[PDB]
């Protein structure tokens, strides 16, 4: 059964989209942190697709156990599609998560939600330019006005039938070296995600993966060599490459 996962920042409208897609009446509230558990439901206009409502999340190195529920679901390899719910009134902040979702190798479709709010402010966003620079389908949606919801579900269903944010070309060299140290120690689909997180020295990924001391000592040397090349800390290199890529989008 094809599983689509609603992933986005808190209070972006994920459960609101879920209810309209499923006909369910799950808890919707105008404050972050309503949804704390995963909830499933069939797409009413396509009973072959099962969609998953998930708690809000800012980062795949999450800051809360509720956000880690969404992260753990994605890394369980059950999801066939990521329906990235993006708050259009915070494009740049939401897109930080987006870059990490694309890196998971699970195909990403963006629901650019709350577009009615940005219409009231008179601001426009070209979905074609954003889709081109991000490498994923993008559909403007309104859960309040009930617009674009059916379109983003059908395109999310078709991304399961990938181009990654290309970063500093010195960072991509380290990433590919870490990938060859990993070999089959990670799922092929999300190998880039794990390579980057190991470069970030992410505690969760380090504990989750079962790497030999031979693998770790080389990864430590790739990071150290690359840190000296960049004259910058490893964690810092990845964060600024993400934000530099996001700014390149909105230009
Ligand atoms: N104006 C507007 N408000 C929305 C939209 N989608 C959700 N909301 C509101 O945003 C708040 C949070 O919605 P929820 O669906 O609970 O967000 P989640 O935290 O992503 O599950 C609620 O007050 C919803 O009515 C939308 O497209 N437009
Ligand atoms: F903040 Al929520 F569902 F309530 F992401
Ligand atoms: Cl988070
Ligand atoms: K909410
Ligand atoms: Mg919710």
């Amino acid at each position: 059964m094809t599983e689509i996962a609603l992933i986005g920042n808190p209070n972006s409208g994920k459960t609101s989209l879920f209810n309209l897609i499923t006909g369910h009446n799950q808890r919707v509230g105008n404050w972050p942190g309503v949804t704390v558990e995963r909830k499933s439901g069939l797409v009413k206009k396509n009973k072959d697709l099962e969609i998953q409502d998930l708690p809000g999340i800012y980062s795949m190195s999450p800051y809360s156990p509720e956000a880690k529920v969404a992260r753990d679901y994605l890394l369980s390899q059950r999801a066939d599609s990521i329906l990235n719910v993006v708050d259009a009134t915070n494009l740049e902040r939401n897109l930080y998560l987006t870059t990490q979702l694309i890196e998971t190798g699970i195909p990403v479709t963006i629901a650019l939600n709350m577009i009615d709010v940005l219409d009231g402010q008179g601001k426009k966003i070209n979905v074609d330019k954003l889709s081109y620079h991000l490498g994923v389908p993008v559909v403007a949606t309104s859960a309040l006005k009930q617009t674009g919801v059916d379109q983003v579900v059908k395109k999310a269903a078709h991304t399961t039938t990938l181009a990654f944010p290309i970063y500093d070309d010195r960072l991509e060299a380290a990433i590919s070296q870490i990938l060859e140290v990993l070999g089959n120690s990670v799922p092929q689909r999300s190998a880039r995600f794990y390579a980057i997180k190991l470069f970030e020295q992410d505690s969760l990924v380090e504990a989750e993966l079962d790497l030999s001391q031979f693998q770790r000592k080389e990864i430590e040397d790739i990071i150290r060599i690359t840190e000296e090349i960049f004259t910058e800390d490893a964690e810092s290199i990845v964060i600024n490459e993400r934000y530099a890529f996001i700014e390149r989008v909105c230009q």
